């Protein structure tokens, strides 16, 4: 039968949400294991590397959110439809992840953390939004003729950015339309209704 | 027909080197276009997301070094020998890239830059080296029974780290052995002999 899938991450959307969307879209059953921050050192001690999310697939522990997402979407409708499309999917996702990963999520000094979030959102985020809008143009989805997991990743990253900067897309209605289209995909809409509500 | 490839990056190994290794290994002819930092301000607006490397292929523009590397290795013996091993390849590459991407390559204040390079090399690089070494164990390659582009990426990243900290691997003979194996692969050895000599 199907594998036993167990996703481990914090009780946040964060870096695990892309995998959660993929499982929902593919209608694949999984255990959505959410740990408290206090229990990270114990979990970490059991892993080959030093980060979450990780995905157990039967007896195998996978790591790296995008490596996992790519694996789960291979040979599904969420992959790019062609080899080149798969390159473009990968590139857009890495561009989004690169930007999200610039935020000092783990900075313990709160004043330093807030200053850097504000700088990134005020002076850098608009340039990424403009690059993404130009890249999308008048097309329905970011890559090819149908939805890919890059579209999911756009909606996920932008949801978190909008928490901190609600007017991020005021000048980019086409990027708003794309978010709404992802959110209206039935399996995604259903997951959004039912998922734990967390800030991040 | 023979493909028309043009790689654009700075005159450094940097983030383009993985692509250069793959082109060498696959016997692919390409234009290795190297810009100087003084060319950057005028090239930036031509780039899809404001970053290099980019790769032009038969009139199309690709970006994101690892997206490009993955695209070039699909259907080659560098990709990973099973779908699950391709996931492992991808995860190792992202773990390496995540670490290299922590370094403040573009920091202006040189004292701030040096402090952070030293901190990362002292208190974070040892954990990565230990985790990689334990993952490799007694195996010949990082993933599977033959070389993959993750092994290439290990050698590339560690070569640069060793510029700053020559002693970094003195306690990890198995990781040194793996570097030397990559460096002796005929295509790689010959590329190393002929490539432009740059610090980074
Ligand atoms: C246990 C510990 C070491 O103290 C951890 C330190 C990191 C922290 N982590 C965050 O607080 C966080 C929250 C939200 C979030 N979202 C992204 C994101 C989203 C989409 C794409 C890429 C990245 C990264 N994030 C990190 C969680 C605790
Ligand atoms: C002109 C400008 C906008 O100011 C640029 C800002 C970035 C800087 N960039 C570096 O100076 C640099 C040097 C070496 C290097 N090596 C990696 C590396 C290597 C292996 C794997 C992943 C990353 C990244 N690097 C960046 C070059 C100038
Ligand atoms: N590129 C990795 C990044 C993973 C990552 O940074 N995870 C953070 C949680 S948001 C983590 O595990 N931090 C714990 C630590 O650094 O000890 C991925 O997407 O999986
Ligand atoms: N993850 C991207 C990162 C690309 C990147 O940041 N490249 C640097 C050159 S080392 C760049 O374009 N910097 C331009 C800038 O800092 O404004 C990739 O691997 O292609
Ligand atoms: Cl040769
Ligand atoms: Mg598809
Ligand atoms: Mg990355
Ligand atoms: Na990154
Ligand atoms: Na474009
Ligand atoms: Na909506």
């Amino acid at each position: 039968g199907m594998p036993n899938y167990k996703l481990t991450y914090f009780n946040m959307r964060g870096r695990a949400e892309i995998i959660r969307y993929i499982f929902a879209y593919l209608d694949i059953q999984y255990e959505d294991h959410r740990i408290e921050q206090a229990d990270w050192p114990e979990i970490k001690s059991t892993l080959p590397f030093g980060k979450i999310p990780i995905l157990e697939v039967d007896g195998l522990t996978l790591h790296q959110s995008l490596a996992i997402a790519r694996y789960l979407t291979k040979n599904t409708d969420l992959a790019g439809n062609t080899e080149m499309e798969q390159c473009h999917v990968d590139a857009i996702v890495d561009t989004l992840d690169d930007f999200m990963s610039c935020f000092p999520w783990a900075e313990k000094k709160q004043d330093v953390k807030e200053q850097m979030f504000n700088e990134l959102l005020t002076y850098n985020a608009p340039h990424l939004m403009q690059d993404l809008d130009t890249y999308l143009g008048g097309r329905e989805w970011l890559i090819g003729n149908s939805v890919t997991w890059a579209d999911f990743y756009w909606e996920i990253c932008s949801t978190t950015l909008l928490v901190f900067k609600p007017d991020l897309l005021d000048n980019h209605p086409r990027l708003v339309t794309l978010r709404k289209k992802v959110q209206a995909i039935p399996a995604v809409a259903n997951w959004i209704k039912r998922r734990p509500q967390t800030k991040l």
